[PDB]
């Protein structure tokens, strides 16, 4: 059975707060910092159990995870059972088309040990909770870098920056989530470190944890707009409705969450709105060959890449159950300051803005790292279309600075192709291991 109580929050449910703070730091002292690992820190982990209970949600949110490094300096030699993890995300990065030389340099390396989270609807109390650890600490702990992240304001709370809603799509459990129409139903194992299924052996201590990958990733919002505008196609409506259509054939729902394979010519805000309906689809259509179909959404779009659904085999009516092992759990957020006025009317970005993205998974190797490598960044994934060349995922997809070829995008002609600038680019980040609670103040601090 999963034990919930010993998850941390983050990797089933979110934190649930307006603000978050990630807070990357070395240790330096791991007697000191182990006593006080054990005394201050376990004792506010929030986990499953208590966030996803109205009554006991914490004034901060607390969670917390280590890098590769970061066990060894605590002592840890085992193996826990994740290449990817043990080496570090800095030497994944030519995995992923992009250099380590654009990273925050505090990434580009294994110097960072570990990351709390630390989530308020203030950042006041955030910054409370970070002084008293480093006063407990000392210089056992020490901050190397950090990222503030925010739900964006009032009627785009819960949308990122591009303006679309996002984290409607996740993995159900089996026997955790009640399933909603279309998700897909996953054994825990495939996020949860020796739950159910997991086929990995794992150290005793780490039963209940998921690797948590972290991506810093800027996002060109006014270039983004304006490149809609630029190349939206021709039709009836406003140009700006035919700009919104693109950016929709682009990520695979409209900004309201309507998800263009069931409404793929106008929004539906209401459909949008439903969690009972909006994930209700397989991308297949009696009637259209779905190797050749993409008049309802594209091969390239963002959340057919990473979710094939009907694409990859399984049941063409939904559910589709297809691909379950590449399945992540997101708890990304924003970061950065809203668009300004200026960068608006210039279309250009002049600030710093994006997702602090946040997947968790029990192996490194089936959801992120195979997402960004085997689907978004490959020209010939989904296999088995006609044409083979889907193109890249035209939100993620990379290729080393260059703009990324996407085809099938344009509803009159599904052979057209666009070469796409990045829109989102990569500041770097790392995989990291969030333990059981039970770890915390038990294996880690001893
Ligand atoms: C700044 C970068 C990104 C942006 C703006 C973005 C945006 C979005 C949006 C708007 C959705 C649709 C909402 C939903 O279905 O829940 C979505 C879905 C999703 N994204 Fe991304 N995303 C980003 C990065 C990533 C990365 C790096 C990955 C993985 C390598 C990823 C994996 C997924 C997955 C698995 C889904 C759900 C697919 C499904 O179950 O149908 N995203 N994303």
């Amino acid at each position: 059975s999963l034990n919930t109580i010993d998850i941390q929050g983050d990797i089933l449910v979110g934190m649930h707060k307006q603000k978050q703070l990630f807070y990357f730091f070395a240790i330096n002292d791991p007697a000191t910092f182990k006593t006080h690992l054990a005394s201050d820190i376990a004792p506010v982990v929030a986990s499953v159990t208590q966030l996803s209970n109205v009554a006991t949600q914490p004034l901060v949110a607390l969670n917390i995870a280590f890098s590769n490094t970061g066990l060894l300096a605590l002592g840890v030699t085992d193996n826990l059972g994740d290449s990817l993890f043990a080496n570090g995300q800095a030497k994944d990065a030519t995995s992923f088309k992009e250099s380590t030389s654009s990273w925050v340099p505090q990434f580009a390396g294994t110097g960072i040990h570990g990351v709390i989270i630390l989530a308020s609807d203030t950042t006041d109390l955030i910054d409370q909770q970070v002084a008293s650890i480093e006063s407990t600490f000392g210089s056992s702990i020490s901050k190397l870098s950090s990222l503030s992240a925010s739900i964006r304001p009032g009627n785009e709370a819960g949308h990122e920056m591009f303006g679309f809603l996002d984290l409607i799509a996740q993995p159900a459990i089996n026997g955790f989530n009640t399933p909603l129409p279309g998700q897909n139903i996953v054994d825990a194992g495939v996020i949860i470190t020796g739950a159910t299924n997991d086929p990995i052996t794992r150290p005793s201590w780490a039963v209940g944890g998921s690797f948590l990958a972290f991506r810093q990733l800027e996002q060109l919002v006014p270039e983004f707009n304006k490149y809609l505008l630029d190349n939206a196609p021709a039709g009836s409506g406003s140009l700006q409705a035919r700009a919104d259509l693109l950016g929709a054939r682009m990520v695979g729902r409209w900004k309201s969450g309507a998800p263009i394979d069931l409404t793929p010519t106008a929004d539906d805000p209401a459909l949008g709105a439903d969690a009972q309906r909006n994930n209700n689809f397989t991308y297949s259509h009696a009637g259209f060959d779905l190797g050749s179909d993409q008049s309802h959404c594209p091969f390239s779009a963002h959340i057919r890449k990473t979710r094939p659904r009907a694409d990859l085999g399984g049941s063409l009516t939904p559910p589709n159950l297809s691909a379950g092992a590449n399945s992540i759990m997101r708890s990304g957020i924003p970061y950065g300051p809203e668009v300004t006025s200026a960068e608006s009317a210039s279309n250009t970005t002049t600030q710093e803005r994006g997702l602090a993205f946040v997947a968790y998974q029990a192996q490194l190797s089936q959801g992120f790292h195979f997402l960004q490598q085997t689907s978004a960044d490959n020209a010939n994934f989904p296999p088995g279309k006609t044409p083979a060349t889907v193109g890249l995922d035209p939100i993620i997809g990379q290729n080393n600075g260059q703009p990324r070829v996407v085809n099938g995008l344009l509803p009159s002609n599904s052979s057209a192709s666009l070469s796409i600038p990045q829109f989102v680019v990569s500041h770097g980040g790392e995989y990291f291991f969030s333990p059981p609670i039970s770890a915390i103040g038990g294996r880690l601090s001893a």
